[PDB]
């Protein structure tokens, strides 16, 4: 009857559910167009490796046009839509396959951190197109709210898209609690232990792996740090036997015996050959020690920016508790 504020931010929640989908179809398409498409006719990574950064996000596409079709189908002449409650409900379902997509994330992500290194590639956001897909799951209750608290009250979409919203909210919360689990099981079977005291309880103990990242040394070594709840690796990416592996570097640092010190730019003291910029080689540092004995050890470690190293000092911190 009367056109009222809240219609209007209803419609516009709706359109913006399908653009949204729009803009997810022509990011992947376009991943796929500029990225692996363009590698594949240049050889700059091999069929396996391309096959397992884009093979699965081809398999999700399908996904998001049957909703936006969907959508678009259901709207009137004018452009609005009266209810997209029964739509969502029903497709739902097709959603079971992020599952499969974002447990195998982590060893596309993996790789990928490993491939930054290759020259060939650099001289080429294709290190974070991946997370498109989960980004967008995550946003889903979010974006179905903002269409819910406009729906007036006889109007039946109230329930469907309360019904649509408390699924996804279980579909998000159990795929991120197996993504936490697949991405601590992948790394600790991918630690290689070549010298004695290396292995640690701790670490096979671990089912939540904190944090993990690049940071280069005070010796120019760059190192993949590991915090698990309970102790920090410290290793380098290898490649073992065919495989992608982390050759540990020292011995594991129980978090309970992790003394952690921040370092001000310019306080650390670089060794080795040597960022390019003086002050961009001393910034953004910070200190682990351990107390050990013969085998004490301690690490000056580099962040990629000043909002990792925050990252790195909460984590710590936190794990310490």
């Amino acid at each position: 009857q009367v056109l009222t504020a809240k219609e209007i931010k209803r419609q516009e929640a709706i359109f913006e559910l399908s653009q949204g989908e729009e803009d997810l179809i022509e990011d992947l398409k376009l991943a796929k167009k500029a990225y692996h498409d363009p590698m594949l006719k240049l050889s700059i990574m091999t069929e396996q490796e391309l096959n397992q950064i884009f093979g699965t996000l081809d398999s999700l596409i399908p996904l998001h046009e049957e909703l936006l079709s969907q959508l678009r189908d259901v709207r009137k002449p004018d452009g609005s839509t009266e209810h997209v409650g029964p739509i969502l409900v029903g497709w739902l379902p097709c959603l079971s396959s992020y599952d499969s997509y974002c447990s195998n994330q982590v060893a596309a992500k993996a790789l990928l951190d490993h491939k930054k290194q290759d020259h060939r590639v650099q001289d080429f956001d294709l290190w974070n197109f991946l997370d498109i897909p989960r980004s967008r799951l995550v946003k889903y209750p979010l974006l179905l709210r903002e269409i819910l608290r406009h729906t007036p009250n006889d109007n039946p979409d109230q329930q469907h898209l309360e019904e649509a919203i408390n699924i996804i909210q279980g579909i998000v919360a159990e795929i991120n609690t197996k993504t936490g689990e697949s991405e601590c099981r992948y790394y600790k079977e991918r630690l290689l232990y070549l010298e004695e005291g290396q292995k640690d309880s701790l670490i096979d103990s671990s089912r939540v792996l904190c944090c993990h990242g690049e940071l280069k040394n005070n010796r120019g070594v760059k190192l993949h740090v590991f915090l698990f709840q309970e102790v920090l690796v410290i290793t380098r990416a290898v490649t073992h036997n065919e495989q992608l592996c982390y050759q540990l570097y020292r011995q594991p640092i129980p978090v309970k015996d992790l003394t952690l010190e921040d370092l001000q730019d310019g306080e650390v003291r670089l060794g080795g050959s040597l960022a390019f910029s003086n002050n961009e080689r001393v910034k953004n540092f910070f200190r682990v020690s351990f107390k050990n004995g013969s085998q004490s050890q301690t690490h000056s470690l580099q962040a990629n920016d000043t909002f990792n190293k925050q990252q790195w000092l909460n984590c710590i911190r936190q794990a310490k508790e």
